[PDB]
């Protein structure tokens, strides 16, 4: 299975996943390839955005599928 990350400025980054795979799953195969902490991570599927403890699935994510990035700061 392969899904798409969105990223704000631009680019398409392909994540190879498995569809049992939890949300902290995807963000450390993110941080891999976009040396950002799961911490600053906010992913996107649809519109809404997910939750660490639920899987790909849960969110009936499957492959192809585009989740969009968002770096989370504040202060």
């Amino acid at each position: 299975m392969q899904i798409f990350v969105k990223t704000l400025t631009g680019k398409t980054i392909t994540l190879e996943v498995e569809p049992s795979d939890t949300i902290e799953n995807v963000k450390a195969k993110i941080q891999d390839k976009e040396g950002i902490p799961p911490d600053q991570q906010r992913l996107i599927f649809a519109g809404k955005q997910l939750e660490d403890g639920r899987t790909l699935s849960d969110y009936n994510i499957q492959k192809e599928s585009t989740l969009h990035l968002v770096l989370r700061l504040r202060g």
